């Protein structure tokens, strides 16, 4: 069976195990630095299997050795943000956590695809590839699938149609400078601009950019985890089942969109090989101005990162 | 529980019950004019429930009375075509079958949404609305969902990506004059033209138009049923769960696209009310020439129909 | 669409919405006293719908008015225990909370089936039937499914088989005096005794009874929720779909097993009418001794209740 | 991805691909002697993937070379019976067909688990083990699951409960002497006798044994396929996923139940190694009398076999 290790048994990590367990994709190992929490959640999720009717070996541990030879490593060990806080504000703390987790996990699963979740996403994914020394295409960050999910939900709501017939690409760093792409958004093949007037669409775009903060302000004591976990799980599945999914993820660029040496949200084809191909959309001038704005923001965090 | 009556327990009818049963959408009644066939298939499908683990009341009958008060009526009682035959070639035979089924079923389920499948699709759907006297929006034909499914499969194959991230609109009568719309086809929001060169895409378009014949030539003794049944079931589900799905179906037009008094494949929003809204895409000159060609073909069958 | 209100959007209530959403059973309303909490969780979960592909309306609220006309009401507003506590220890705080939630919701959804979860389960379920005045059959408590789930899990683990083939009846109050029934537990119709040695089976019976506490001692700051939520969800589904599932639930006894006027974990046929039948099993003396000892523990919580 | 080859693309084989596709277990190869048949059905089913949303490679072929390196081989090439025939009546024609299919496929997929379906089931499964020379554990016949499925269905129907709660062991040869075991059949762990009266239960035991013929007499031009396919699929899944399901399958006995050198319907733990364990149940005299009578009917088909 496939082996999936989730490093950090917090809200996102545990919910990822939940979405995953239901798909019967393989053994799931929940690791955490706090004793009892992963073991407890693992056992509890395990005990639900007879009810839901899924066969899954879910275990919790505080020992990295238990993650050895994993096919996929999900990193959700970073500290979350509190209201009135920015994802980059977490960089110093999460950089240490991320470095700690990667340096211990990577060596034990050299053939694993690492899916980073810790914020700030782009900078942490970059730090992961950097610490693991893994092939760039096997070190990616979850962000775009979530961002686009929010965006697609808002448009489905606004248009009054099933979220099943809604697709939308979105690029950039996982932050305020985020860049949803209305031109690359459709409903059963039809441009969304045909369904939503410019003013409403622009609001939707703004809501998408602040989507994470919106939830943080409501919860007060934590950040989102249902959508984020669902996104992470869709990526794990893409990899384990080599589905060749076309989705936005934080991938290492070497010139695409005119950007180099940076993890940035771009559309890719996800499969057993991890990032199998980085798509290069024909973005117009407006879109590119937005994209470049985001690029500059991410670059900023990298400069912060490199000085830590 | 919701009640779904499938008139005609042949290949498409039975496979529809199969796709449906697995979704637990309600009671399923399989009706046929031949004794034993529906009862046999009903019982056999019923006996699979303990294995698949779905609760469904599937019954077979030769008595229309058993279809009374159905929420949805699926009509798959028409005679299929043999190789080297055209769907319109079935018009005379299937017109009588269709008239017979509708006149007996409709009265028993006045509040039902009728989903026609019998070929020639557009002309038979028109005959159904005509015989049932039902509100035009509650009498629709399955065709576009199938045609587009074929089209989406070919592009997924060609592009090497999951069929999950592929959407494509397609219009016109369910025939050779069919009109897939590459401009209204995307992969995770991205135009397919970005993935498939014009020559290959044009082949895909041609294959889509002949997709049904392709399968007929292979099977020799019958026509497709897996995809067709899956399409019909997706529509039944859209209705029963009021999903507001954006999909192409044969709907009654009153001026849309410049067409009037005709059942034609157009994108609609499908829900509890049946055809809840007919979308009007901004089709360019080329697309419209194609659309008008298809319109003329359908009109021809209607003229044939009306003279029967 | 059906409507399900979940009073108390904490771990169990939110997780319950999660399992439920994936099932597309109908609209879900998450209510809580803390503002923002239910709104954020409902939005977060709603934003996962495009990723997972389900059409579900999940809303968060602080106003009982939003729960009006619900078909089912899940109550998960109770405070959870910490290590060292018994479920009975929560009776003072939760009797108040429970009375508050039921007095407000019940009047608004007169035809609903109320499913209690708050601990102590059997007492709280009695209280809810009392405060609501609803027919006893439409007021039930979730406990048996969860308890039997832990039991079935330990069995599958021990026998090295799939949980999908393990069935097991479990009776009594949701507490330490809980009565797992080895003689009424089978693997694909084969008595469990044929797979597990008595001594081992005994340890399993014991682990089952102490299952909740095992998790509490691991989590340390909360109690189980994945299995509990799954259990609650299955019950919600049984009612909404009128599945007529045979399962153990805290129901109102009027003489069965020689017990009167108490809510007790017994096997029932759960459907659209709530408890549609209470099964009276031919328990033997050893089993009846365990059952009576449990009914005694329950009656004791009820006397504490009436004392509040 | 895993690979599954289905030899014989008729009703059972095609339907088996259908159930399988929906499960996304891996690539499926439909093979047949008639050209076009497997190609059309595989394409048709493949074109349903966008509608249903599964990523499955389904190919049709007439060349055994395409079945190379399969993980599992389903054999459904046998001729089906017509009203008036017994399954044994097909032994001459199907022994030939079966030998032909196994001699060609087995050599190409040496590590595969072969699952026979062709009737007479027990004899054909023995033949396949013989012609293939594969370890007996990796050659099994599908029969028990289907037989017990019909039984569980009749029970649920009679008891007015959900098939999801009915378990039932069934042993012996896949013929009239089939042995459903009431004493080894439970509803949520509760003996079936507690729900159905002996006289009624007897009629059910009898209906089960004659289940196949009931359908044959209804269809008239073929035999059951939905349940058979579902049964076969569950077995394929058990192997591919290494679920360790406890179920009745025609396995090779070397003394169990005092039977040697025959393929017989017995309970086993089915996993990645095929039959990983044969369970020896404490049947009583009445049950052993039925079992022996069945083993006699089976030995008789084997003597007919060796006579071909
Ligand atoms: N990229 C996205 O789209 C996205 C979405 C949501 C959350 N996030 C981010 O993901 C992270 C996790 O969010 P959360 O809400 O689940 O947080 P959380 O606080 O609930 O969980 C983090 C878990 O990590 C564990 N942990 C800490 N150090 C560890 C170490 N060295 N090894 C192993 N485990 C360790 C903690 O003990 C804790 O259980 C945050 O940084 C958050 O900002 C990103
Ligand atoms: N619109 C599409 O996209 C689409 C796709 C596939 C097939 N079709 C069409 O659907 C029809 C059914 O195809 P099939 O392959 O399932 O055929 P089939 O021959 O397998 O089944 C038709 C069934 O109708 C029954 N029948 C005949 N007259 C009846 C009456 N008066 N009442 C009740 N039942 C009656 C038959 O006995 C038979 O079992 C054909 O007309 C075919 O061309 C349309
Ligand atoms: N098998 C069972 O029956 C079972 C299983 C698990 C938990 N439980 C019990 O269920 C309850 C919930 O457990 P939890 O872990 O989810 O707790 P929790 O603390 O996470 O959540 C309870 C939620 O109720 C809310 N709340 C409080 N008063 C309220 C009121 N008047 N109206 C609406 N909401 C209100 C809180 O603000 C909180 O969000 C506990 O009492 C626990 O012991 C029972
Ligand atoms: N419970 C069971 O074990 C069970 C259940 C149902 C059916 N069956 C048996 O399974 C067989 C299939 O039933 P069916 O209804 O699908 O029949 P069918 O006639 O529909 O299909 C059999 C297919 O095998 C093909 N075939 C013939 N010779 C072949 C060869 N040498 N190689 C490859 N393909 C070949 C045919 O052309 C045909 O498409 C029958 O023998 C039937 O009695 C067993
Ligand atoms: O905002 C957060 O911290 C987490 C959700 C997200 O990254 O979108
Ligand atoms: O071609 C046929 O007759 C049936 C399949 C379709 O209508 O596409
Ligand atoms: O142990 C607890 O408090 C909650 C879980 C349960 O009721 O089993
Ligand atoms: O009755 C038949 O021939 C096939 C179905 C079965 O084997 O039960
Ligand atoms: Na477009």
């Amino acid at each position: 069976r496939k082996k999936i290790s989730i490093i950090g048994a917090g809200f996102v990590g545990s919910t990822t195990a939940h979405w995953l367990a239901a798909k019967e994709l393989g053994d799931i190992v929940l690791l955490d630095i706090v004793e009892g929490v992963p073991q407890g959640k693992a056992l509890d999720l395990y005990e639900a299997s007879p009810i839901e009717g899924f066969d899954v070996r879910v275990t919790g541990t505080n020992n990295y050795a238990d993650t050895a030879n994993s096919d996929v490593i999900v990193v959700t060990s970073g500290a979350p943000r509190k209201p009135g806080m920015s994802r980059e504000d977490l960089i110093k703390v999460n950089a240490d956590i991320t470095r700690a987790c990667i340096s211990q996990a990577a060596p034990l699963s050299p053939n694993a695809v690492i899916i980073m979740v810790n914020n700030p996403l782009d900078a942490m994914t970059y730090l992961a590839a950097e610490v693991s020394g893994f092939p760039k295409e096997r070190v990616i960050g979850q962000a775009g699938v979530l961002d686009a999910a929010r965006y697609r939900t808002f448009i489905a709501m606004e248009a009054g149609v099933s979220v099943k017939d809604v697709q939308a690409m979105l690029m950039g760093g996982h932050g305020d400078e985020m860049v949803p792409l209305p031109r690359f958004s459709t409903i059963s093949g039809i441009p969304v601009s045909e369904f939503i007037a410019p003013d409403r669409l622009a609001q939707i775009v703004e809501r998408t950019r602040k989507g994470g903060g919106e939830i943080v302000n409501l919860l007060k004591t934590g950040s989102a985890y249902y959508a984020p976990a669902a996104a992470t799980a869709q990526m794990v599945e893409a990899v384990l089942k080599d589905k060749k999914r076309v989705m936005p993820v934080a991938a290492y660029l070497t010139g695409q969109y005119g950007l180099n040496d940076i993890y940035f949200g771009v559309p890719v084809i996800l499969g057993a090989g991890g990032v199998e191909k980085i798509l290069e959309l024909p973005l117009n001038e407006e879109e590119m101005a937005l994209l470049n704005a985001s690029a500059k923001a991410v670059r900023a965090t990298l400069d912060t990162l490199k000085s830590l």
